[PDB]
């Protein structure tokens, strides 16, 4: 019966032993509340601090997911491959959400203080649950506490009337007061508050990089470690929160003078409903998600990496080789290859996308194209898939996240940058692909060493558990002492990143250390492609 | 007494002996008259046959030179490193230049022999073959070597875009003593039938244009295109007419009818001509090749897509470091190159070679940074390099490797190199790589006989032995149209076609390798059209 006693009132937790015998047990505490139920006149209001309970309170089962509809249409591109390879799966756990869904999960292993590592999950700002992952292993093999999270997601987490009616941001805030509740009691479970790290991957980098920026953040946590996402992308913040908050007032039809109004016509309105409405956003894009208000996100997210508010912690940051998987996998025919028209169309496609037929943008159609094609193989089918992956690749994660490393590491505060090359042999992905979208989280999570589970089908080799226990030796070690390198050595050294040396680890199966990750790419991104328009 | 008969008469050479051992004599027959003597009326018009002499004529020393002036500006960036570097030796060659010189130099070997007919040149201004001694070549190989005389600058290249003056005149020496060899080599010992003409620089780009003319018809069989083309800037004068009238101002000759301003050009002495100051465009020539509609038909690039030069068999290539006098001016003593310097450099250079169009601005940008290092931004010497090579690739490479896809398009024998390596010296900063002509020494067996006046290279054993390599590839694709065939390296040089693009990388050790600098060659050929108007 393991007890644990904080400020709110004492609960119960379970132990529970890990299939492998190396690892010990763990005390997991599921459910626990970090903040009052966002409802009735609490919904699309900042959380508040929840009500205290004067018996032992139950943490034995998983509580509701936030409300979420996996069946409605949300960008696909933006979700990790096996997320969606795994559809079925995932409905075991999304199944009968409550608008009362603001709690966390702790994982705490059986010397001295121990550091805490939060998790922030996040597939596309409108699902997904922190209760999927089982930080059990990370937990057990690295002796740090690990914790999972529930937000706020979709409409009832980010809607904005872009005035006081409805700031938005409320996703972020509920992390920020998770973090809260985490600073001022993971204490009672033997947790060092002075010691917590807070990561995520895709859009849960995302959310990471934003909570770096804010002011609202401030003191709660040390370091971040912020997986194949950034605050950059394209798809971090909604600028156009007016824009589609109407199309939601007008499809339930919540349609007032007063935008002080609609927002209480929206509160009366199910939960459900807000959530099922299909309201799709310009391509590469969110509808609903993170918006500067000007509190949370005080300015455009660029500009804040630049008044240096995110240098007061230590920060590690990567990306995977193959990222941009779905960009292309529609075009690719059964010999695995793209044709020359189908490359000539996704280019044009994109330009059309993300720059929106601007003036000069036949000039810069072709400079795309020209970048992007290998002239020592021009003919290659294969290759110009591949290079077709890359395009999508760099634009949306790997220039965005050196821009990030850049900006932070500028001043010489502790700053580490990753390029995940290796990824496991499954059914959920083509064979011919290589690392994808968030094909780093189980190795980050330790699923090698359980073997096979229902979330990640996978056929892990020997390989790929000597992997994960060194990605996991790398991840626990900067917890710990915000580098990588200590205290437990691997049984390669990670060096520091700054904007002139470029150093960052090539994690696979041959480890090593590298400079400029794909340089001249970035660099055409960042310096020459703002100049060929405009 | 070595002595040849010939349709013209008797003429007496000298037999020499090398200075290497293990290399046998050649007999030489210097100062052949291949033409008759361009001068009075015959000046500003076509070659013609020579007249025939009597007695047995004395072959054993050099004829005068083409009127020329060294002193004389011309585009110092043209000329090859060994020619600018030691001025002082080519000017005892060039000593007593006279407007008869239309002769040619043999060297024979002591079955019928290979003809291998090179074409020097420094900028159509200047140069002789008398500066190149083709006795190692020819001994070595075991073919007969030919080195040329040619009108030259004004003389050679005058036009008036009109029928008053054609122009091409240097070229059409060149076809006239090319008609020579092939009707009279035979009588040296020399097959017709296999002859190899190939050039150096702009001796390259005159090599180039006579694969696409008609009147080159016949008379050979292969070519060899060194670090030249009929693409680059200054291969082809397309403002013949504007310096044409420049001169006639100058020399005061000046008419509204084009025939008599040629007649009063036919007037004026020799000198007058040569040592005229007309600079011509930046990278461009005032007196050189013209678009006549005859020996030049049309626009070069159009001549190899018709395929005329289809039906010989092409060997070409380039040097790691060509344009090495491009940047030879920004260089700090710390052997690097200001990022200013840099950014100056690359503007000058798109000022001169596209004229301030339209998007030029966007053209700029787009140059500076695909030849910047972004793994190695700040390095200073690397600047340096990738300015060289701005200038390599544009100048050399892509024009090179345009005319070497146009000429295997339809599998017709080609082969391409990149050469890799040169002779330690002080004609040039011993941070540069292989520079314009440093691929000659090597060529002609330069390090078989040791330093040379022209040569003050400190050749290394590593040095004599590839120069036997290169001089076996050289000779053994003027007999056969193979590098390979028949004599062994005792390395195979695989064939050049656009889809695999294999080329023969020379150097100490040398190596078949694809695509070079596909990259920054596509960037040029494809890229760069698409941005301005
Ligand atoms: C918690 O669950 C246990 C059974 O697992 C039960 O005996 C106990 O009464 C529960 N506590 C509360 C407060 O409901
Ligand atoms: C799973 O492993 C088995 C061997 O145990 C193999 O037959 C199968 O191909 C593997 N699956 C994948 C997707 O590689
Ligand atoms: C032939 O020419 C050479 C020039 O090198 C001269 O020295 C020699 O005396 C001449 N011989 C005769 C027989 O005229
Ligand atoms: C002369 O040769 C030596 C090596 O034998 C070399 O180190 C030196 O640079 C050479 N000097 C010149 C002027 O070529």
């Amino acid at each position: 019966a393991p007890t644990v006693n904080t400020h709110f009132g004492k609960l119960r937790g379970a132990r529970v032993p890990l299939p492998s015998e190396i690892l010990g047990p763990v005390d997991q505490y599921l459910g626990v509340p970090y903040a009052a139920p966002p409802i009735g006149e609490k919904r699309f209001l900042p959380p508040e601090p929840p009500p205290s309970w004067s018996g032992i309170r139950n943490a034995t089962h998983f509580p509701p997911v936030c409300p979420q509809n996996i069946h409605t249409a949300v960008p696909e591109v933006m979700l990790p491959v096996w997320f969606t390879a795994n559809l079925d799966i995932v409905a075991t756990y999304i199944q009968e959400p409550n608008e009362d869904c603001l709690y966390l999960n702790v994982y705490v292993p059986t010397s001295g203080a121990k550091p805490v590592m939060v998790y922030i999950h996040g597939g596309s700002y409108m699902e997904g649950t922190g209760n999927m992952i089982d930080g059990s292993v990370l937990a057990s093999y690295g002796n740090v506490i690990v914790i999972t999270l529930n937000y706020r997601v979709g409409v009832l987490g980010f809607l904005s009337t872009g005035d006081q009616a409805a700031k938005g941001n409320y996703g972020l805030l509920d992390q920020i007061q998770a973090l809260r509740w985490v600073s001022e009691n993971i204490a009672f479970f033997g947790g060092d508050p002075r010691r917590i790290t807070v990561f995520g991957s895709g859009i849960g980098a995302s959310c990471v990089s934003l909570l770096t920026l804010s002011h609202h953040s401030e003191g709660l946590f040390q370091r971040a470690i912020i997986q194949s996402g950034s605050a950059l992308s394209s798809w971090a913040v909604n600028y156009q929160p007016v824009k589609y908050t109407s199309l939601l007032a007008d499809k339930v039809g919540c349609n007032v003078l007063d935008t002080v109004d609609m927002v209480d016509c929206l509160r009366q309105k199910s939960a459900k409903e807000l959530v099922e409405q299909d309201i799709q956003p310009a391509r590469y894009h969110v509808a609903f998600g993170p918006v500067i208000d000007g509190d949370v996100i005080p300015d455009d997210p660029e500009i804040l990496m630049e008044q240096g508010e995110f240098l007061n912690y230590d920060i590690m940051l990567g990306v995977n080789q193959g990222e941009g998987l779905k960009f292309v996998e529609g075009v690719v025919d059964p010999e695995d290859g793209v044709s020359g028209t189908d490359f000539d169309y996704s280019v044009s496609n994109f330009v059309d996308n993300l720059y929106g037929y601007p003036e000069g943008k036949d000039t810069l159609r072709e400079t795309i194209k020209f970048m992007y094609t290998d002239w020592a193989d021009r003919d290659n089918p294969e290759t110009r898939r591949k290079t077709l992956v890359a395009l999508f690749t760099d634009h949306q994660w790997v220039e965005p996240s050196v821009v990030t490393a850049d900006l932070h590491a500028r001043y010489g505060s502790p700053t580490y940058f990753y390029a995940f090359y290796h990824h496991c042999q499954s059914l959920m992905k083509p064979a011919w692909s290589d690392a994808a979208h968030g094909d780093e989280v189980p190795y980050v999570f330790g699923v090698p060493m359980v073997g096979p589970t229902d979330l990640f089908p996978c056929n892990f080799s020997k390989n790929d558990v000597m992997l994960s226990a060194v990605v996991m030796t790398y991840w626990t070690n900067f917890a710990k002492t915000g580098d990588p390198n200590k205290p437990v050595p691997q049984d390669v050294a990670w060096s520091k990143y700054n904007p002139r040396d470029q150093l960052y680890l090539h994690i696979g199966l041959k480890p090593r250390v590298r400079d400029h990750y794909r340089a001249t790419k970035v660099a055409f991104w960042k310096h020459l492609v703002p100049h060929l328009y405009n």
